[PDB]
């Protein structure tokens, strides 16, 4: 749990995180990323609950000095919106990338968001943005980087994820995280898009609780689609589980037509 600092060297900054920047470090030689600052608890007993190879693991805290920091597992692939972002074929170099390496994605999160259901735990914020990946070549493993707003019970809600009943009530099930998944899917599979892509928050809310709901990322295999849309049932009791979700997921990997369709190239 508690980790003095006289071993944490911090290496070099990813970036900025929930709360503040986030570093690569060191711990004696174990390498973690250093993610820094009620919610600092929140956050921290959250994580380090869990025990899920699709949830990023918790190394421990150090909380007496300040700074305040948790050190989790570094996941070396970085973040997953900027690995499809990076790793989209283009005219240059076209990819390695195939669907089967989104299915991959998409079930790893997928079995971390079962993990989560089962122990009656509501994320709130499955996005891609908050999914990592261990690394950026064949065999990577993505994983759920950061809880929602557990940190909770605002331009600042991620209305794009959102279902109507959570957006309009503030209701949070583990089918608003179905909801939420289905949209990661089409961030999955657009490789790396933003939800909605013309509208904004205030126009989205008005499409969806009308009944809008996005079209197929390009190419998307009607298959993966259907998933989408059924995670985006206008009623939570009928969109499906996340049981449900794998064993769809998983059929789509079985699916030669699914599997060797080619990615749009940029
Ligand atoms: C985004 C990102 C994450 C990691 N690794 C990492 N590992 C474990 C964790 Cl728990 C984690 N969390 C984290 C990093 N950041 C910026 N924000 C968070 S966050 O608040 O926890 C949440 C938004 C997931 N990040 C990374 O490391 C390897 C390349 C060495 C590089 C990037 C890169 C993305 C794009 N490149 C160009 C620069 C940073």
């Amino acid at each position: 749990k508690e980790v003095p600092r006289k071993n944490i060297t911090l290496i070099r900054g990813l970036g900025h995180g929930a709360f503040g920047e986030v570093y690569e470090g060191q711990v004696s030689p174990l390498q973690v990323a250093v993610k820094t600052l009620l919610d600092f608890l929140m956050e921290a007993l959250i994580i380090s609950k869990f025990n899920h190879q699709n949830i990023v693991r918790c190394i421990g805290v150090s909380l007496q000095s300040l700074p305040r920091f948790i050190l989790l597992e570094l996941m070396a692939g970085g973040d997953l919106k900027s690995f499809l972002r990076e790793t989209r074929p283009r005219p240059s170099q076209p990819s390695s990338l195939a669907m089967l390496d989104l299915l991959h994605v998409a079930r790893d999160i997928a079995c971390g968001c079962q993990y989560l259901e089962e122990n009656h735990f509501i994320h709130r914020d499955i996005a891609a943005r908050n999914c990592l990946l261990t690394c950026p070549g064949p065999g990577r493993v993505a994983k759920i980087g950061d809880f929602g707003m557990a940190r909770d019970i605002c331009a600042m809600l991620p209305v794009k994820w959102m279902p109507p009943e959570a957006f309009m009530e503030g209701i949070f099930t583990s089918k608003t995280d179905t909801w939420s998944f289905g949209v990661l899917l089409w961030e999955i599979f657009s490789l790396g898009y933003m939800p909605y892509p013309s509208k904004s928050n205030q126009e989205v809310l008005e499409f969806v609780t009308s009944g809008g709901r996005m079209d197929p990322p390009k190419n998307c295999p009607g298959p993966v689609y259907r998933i989408m849309t059924q995670c985006w049932q206008h009623q939570p009791e009928d969109r499906p589980n996340f049981a449900i979700i794998l064993e769809r997921i998983e059929y789509c990997t079985q699916d030669p037509d699914v599997i060797n369709t080619a990615l749009p190239i940029e």
